[PDB]
């Protein structure tokens, strides 16, 4: 980001659902799907 003017709460909390995204081991990631 460049302006930043609320991204800290709406993108900063996005950032750590995606980190799991459903606490399912973010599928397209997770060692079955081999990354």
């Amino acid at each position: 980001r460049d302006p930043l003017l609320d991204a800290l709460r709406r993108e900063g909390a996005l950032d750590f659902w995606s980190a799991g995204a459903y606490a399912r081991g973010v599928p397209l990631s997770e060692p079955p799907q081999a990354l």
